[PDB]
């Protein structure tokens, strides 16, 4: 009967894996060839049973061979497809807990656990997941999907029994995107019970028991989970497979669990039946439950959100800390996100907030009595809209009740949202309707479900019958700016109307982005402690007491996170109309190598994509975001992939993940983590996105020739070299002081061509593959020293213009210093070619750079290389086209400082080299010289022009 | 040759002829072998054997496709041109700065490579690539020209 539950077991798999043959064809097919049966069930048990290893050579080849001939024999086709799916079911089983005899497992409580490769199983639908593990029992059937070794994801109570793997498979994908900045990768798991208990008519007991049979059902899924799952000791430090099963992969230890629409107060119990089976993750394994953070304090997801409103406002121009702003809301004063998110600013106006209670109307809303009165109701421990004094609400205002008839409505009421002027009474779902639909500047979630709508997207095509009925459309919203605190709040189409109707945007998993990095930042400190705890360097008693003590530290790490986030959106969003091609190809490539699905990820059509290219528009908001999340989780798969996260240089980052305490404290139990690869990877990605641009990598391949592998090295040595960070920084803190965005946006565009140029510059001239050290240490402190005195041989029109750019950008109040350091940067990439001339030549670099910029002045190539920049990037060919033209110019231009620097003396300034080079010249030189300023007085710019121009400078060299 | 004798055309003034071309490339040839004070045999060996392995006479003639329409394009296209012959002549003097004159101009060229940098494997790759596209306007050629400068340390 055991072998029998195994057969039924690989059959519910089977179902939820949509097999066309239904159950009583699949069992009329094993009865019907009753051998085949006998000659599967051989093959299982030569696989699995760990007594067959102490049985001598594994009868794999007898069972397999029974099998094949078997299967051979067949004649019928839908008994040959059903055959050939059971040996795929057989082949594709990584583990099973069909041998562990051990009492605290699941196998004793009649629960069947396989683990499964899912890429090998021919009548999976796509995605197949890295790895995937079945749990069948009569009462309870679960599924858990893993895109990755360390993966995160909520564990849905579902009521989807014909399919949850359906449900599972269809919600990875987003979780997988929520997740496209933490360490980990996708994972999604879900149970159904198949056997609830039966109904007494009271509704009190019937629920507490349906209660109480989901707690249960709970334990069964997560305990058949375990059993097969590898246990992590600190005592040696490696991974310990279950004894008494035979594993047929590696090694995979990480899981997580994080709570779901049914999960919600499970966490606790999780954190329970972790401890049962001993593992390793202990309070980690669950996020949150009773150690970990309290999330309603901290408010890091409302925070987190809003940097995304303070961004978008910033971009707006206005600042939320110290100016009136109009918010409506979703929410009340007692869940995490609405609470902590309103109280964010004493300038906020709450105009109005509906509930799926109650509705508040303050048609205009005070800012110091209004957060008061907000405060109080955050403090109690649960109130509602009801709740809000009515005498601190204003003239026509009111709380009214989402269950009545009708709703009346004040002139108050009715001018500030804006509707048609007779509307003197609404019901309550017109109400939430023009609630949805406001001339309002801020527009707070902090429910769940959605709420807006593609006017494209059928209404049940979102999946949300609740508000169905309230349901506004993208392009019909009315708000200034939205703010996501809340998850599906938005659908992707919506969200791609909101921005192309004028609002702004992002998307949910960039907005709440914030609880989930809390979750996981916790999850691997909750593991560097525990290790340091096993090391004896930390009592247990002082474990909370250090957690505690660091919530704050914790936060602001999360929150930086966050707002490097934003910053780098906005930013995006300046840069979209213009990078539109390049944009396009990345989704091309990601298409044709990362198994992207154009129309699941929102990603533009192709006809779509030169739609917008007609309209000289890039892509919009959300949009950017979808694409640079890829682009993360893309660029961490290329790297760990490498021995990138190996390396010292690209490892010396890795205690900063952790706060002051521990970076002090633990430093050999930060360098030895169990994550450290993974961690090394995630910040790796997340600095470069964050910092050098959404194409940065792709271009660099594009352009370069390299693999991702290559980009990265050259990004992690400018950066080290220039301090490309700490510049950034800088820029940031004179938009956060009042600069206007598009100043220090445009500041920031320069220095990300500068890190294009430079970067492209380390790649092209060097020796494959970078050794980053290396050229940190030849360059960074050399250039260090040379970027200070960059107005010591600055002459002609490289000064003038140089000493505009910095007065323009001291005119908005950028400071002087951070100004003229940002207008030379096209000259701080020339530096590069100074230091290696100057090393080639064994001269010093003052004397060297002296002279590269007197001649860089005196035949004004600051015009011809502005003009190069000007040719178009519309397709690669002649993006390659003004790319060979510009390094034309600088290679040509290292050429002419060698011949320079080989005649004359260093004492010869800039301007005595020329004087004597060209006094010692060939009838070449001043032909090409009277050529180029004839060039320079057509004022023509073309490919063919500024052609000519180069390689009149080209013959100014022997060496041509 | 076998075109122009095929109308009747002597053989040697045939060959003669269809070299003409080359015979140009001579005169670099010389000045070459004159820096480096070695016989102008080996020389010419080494510099038409490089010639064939990067099929530089496709690029060439593909240069003289270039539009002489206005003074600027024809400008533009002897540019092209003059580039490509005056980087022949600098990779030629690194791969004669390479080997022995007894090794031919395949043992010269592989032992040149077999001695290159990431850029010269990345800068052929690039060049193949571009043989493989057949685009012959301005900005593709251009970017081929520049593959094959940046081959060169004095650049």
């Amino acid at each position: 009967w055991q072998q029998v539950v195994v057969l039924r077991a690989y059959a519910k798999y089977l179902r939820q894996a949509g097999f066309p043959y239904s159950q009583s064809h699949i069992e009329s097919v094993l009865n019907e060839n009753p051998h085949t049966t006998r000659s599967l069930i051989d093959l299982f048990e030569a696989l699995f049973d760990p007594s067959q290893e102490t049985d001598g050579r594994r009868d794999a080849q007898g069972a397999a061979a029974a099998v094949a001939a078997d299967i051979d024999a067949l004649v019928s086709l839908d008994t040959d497809r059903v055959l050939r799916a059971f040996a795929n079911l057989i082949e594709a089983t990584l583990r099973t807990n069909y041998f562990v005899a051990r009492p605290d497992s699941a196998r004793a409580r009649n629960v069947l656990a396989f683990k499964l490769n899912p890429l090998v199983i021919k009548e999976l639908p796509l995605p197949r997941p890295k790895f995937e593990i079945f749990v069948y029992s009569p009462r309870v059937e679960g599924v858990h999907l893993r895109f990755g070794f360390v993966a995160r994801g909520g564990l849905r109570w579902s009521d989807r029994r014909e399919d949850f793997r359906t449900e599972i498979l269809g919600l990875v994908k987003a979780q997988a995107v929520k997740n496209a900045v933490i360490v980990p990768v996708g994972a999604k798991g879900g149970f159904v019970v198949k056997r609830p208990p039966t109904l007494t008519g009271d509704a009190a007991a019937d629920r507490e028991a349906t209660r109480a049979e989901g707690v249960e059902c709970y334990r069964l899924f997560i305990s058949g989970l375990l059993d097969v799952t590898d246990n992590v000791d600190k005592a040696t430090g490696a991974v310990v497979t279950p004894p008494e099963v035979v594993r047929r992969d590696g090694e995979d230890a990480y899981l997580v669990v994080a709570a779901d629409k049914g999960t919600a107060t499970f966490s606790d119990i999780a954190n329970e039946v972790a401890k049962s089976y001993g593992f390793w993750l202990g309070d980690a394994f669950a996020s949150g439950g009773s150690i970990g953070y309290d999330h309603k304090a901290m408010g890091i997801t409302a925070k987190g959100a809003w940097e995304s409103v303070k961004r978008h406002f910033r971009e707006m121009g206005v600042d939320t800390q110290t100016q009136d702003f109009t918010v409506v809301g979703i929410g009340d004063m007692s869940g995490d996100v609405f609470g902590n998110g309103m109280l964010l600013s004493k300038h906020i106006r709450l105009v109005a907030a509906f509930d799926h209670r109650d509705i508040f109307l303050d048609p205009n809303p005070d800012a110091g009595r209004s957060w008061d009165e907000r405060k109080r109701l955050f403090d109690l421990p649960r109130s509602s809209w009801a709740d809000y004094d009515k005498s601190l609400i204003s003239e026509g205002g009111g709380v009214y009740s989402r269950q009545q008839k009708s709703i009346p409505i004040s002139p108050q009421v009715r001018t500030a949202l804006g509707l048609d002027a007779d509307v003197e009474e609404l019901t309550p779902p017109a109400l939430i309707k023009a609630i949805l639909k406001a001339p309002v500047d801020l527009l707070w979630n902090g429910g769940i479900g959605t709420y807006i709508k593609a006017e494209t997207e059928a209404d049940a095509d979102v999946g949300d019958r609740a508000n169905d009925q309230i349901r506004v459309c993208g392009n019909q919203v009315r708000a200034k700016v939205i703010g996501e605190g809340g998850n599906l709040g938005v659908t992707a189409l919506g969200r791609i109307e909101f921005d192309l109707a004028g609002g702004r945007i992002n998307t949910d998993a960039l907005d709440n982005s914030a609880g989930v990095d809390c979750s996981d930042h916790e999850v691997n400190i909750k593991i560097l402690i525990d290790s340091a705890v096993t090391a004896g360097k930390v009592t247990p008693e002082e474990r909370t007491e250090l957690l505690l003590s660091m919530t704050d530290e914790v936060g602001e790490l999360v929150l930086a996170d966050n707002r490097d986030q934003n910053d780098l959106m906005g930013t995006s969003r300046a840069n979209a109309a213009s990078l539109l091609s390049v944009h396009a190809r990345m989704i091309k490539d990601l298409v044709d190598n990362r198994g992207l699905n154009r129309e699941l990820e929102a990603l533009p059509s192709e006809k779509e994509i030169r739609r917008r290219a007609d309209a000289g528009i890039g892509l919009t908001s959300p949009e950017l975001a979808t694409l640079m999340a890829h682009v993360k989780l893309a660029l961490k798969d290329d790297v760990l992939a490498s021995d990138l996260p190996d390396q010292e240089v690209f490892a010396s980052r890795l205690p900063y993940y952790f706060p002051t305490r521990l970076r002090e404290e633990l430093h050999g139990e930060i360098r030895s983590h169990q994550l450290r690869r993974e961690i090394i990877t995630t910040m790796l990605v997340n600095d470069l996105v964050d910092t050098a641009g959404i194409s940065y990598a792709y271009r660099i391949t594009e352009d370069v020739g390299v693999g991702p592998v290559d980009a990265v090295r050259s990004y992690v040595a400018i950066n080290a070299i220039f301090g490309i960070g700490d510049v950034w920084r800088r820029i940031r803190a004179a938009g956060d002081a009042g600069v206007p965005t598009s100043v220090t946006d445009r500041m920031t565009l320069d220095l990300r061509r500068l890190v294009d140029r430079a970067g492209r510059w380390l790649l092209n001239y060097r020796p494959q593959p970078l050794a980053v050290g290396a050229e940190i240490n030849r360059f960074g402190a050399k250039v260090a020293a040379l970027t200070p005195r960059m107005s010591e041989w600055l002459r002609g029109d490289d000064k003038a213009i140089v000493s505009k750019e910095a007065g323009d950008f001291a005119s908005h109040g950028v400071p002087e210093d951070l100004a003229y350091h940002i207008a030379t940067g096209l000259y701080q990439y020339s530096l590069l070619d100074v230091i290696d001339i100057a090393d080639i030549v064994d001269r010093e670099p003052d004397e060297v750079a002296d002279t590269y910029f007197a001649l860089m002045d005196h035949l004004g190539a600051d015009a011809l290389l502005t003009a190069v920049s000007r040719l178009s990037r519309d397709d690669r060919w002649h993006s390659l086209a003004r790319l060979a033209i510009r390094d034309d110019i600088y290679g040509s231009l290292r050429a002419l400082c060698f011949d320079v620097l080989a005649v004359g003396e260093p004492d010869e300034n800039g301007e005595e080299k020329i004087a004597e080079w060209e006094t010692t010249n060939s009838s070449r030189v001043t032909r090409a010289r009277r050529t180029l300023t004839e060039i320079y007085k057509d004022g023509e710019q073309d490919l063919a022009t500024l052609s000519v121009a180069a390689r009149q400078i080209r013959s100014m060299t022997r060496t041509s």
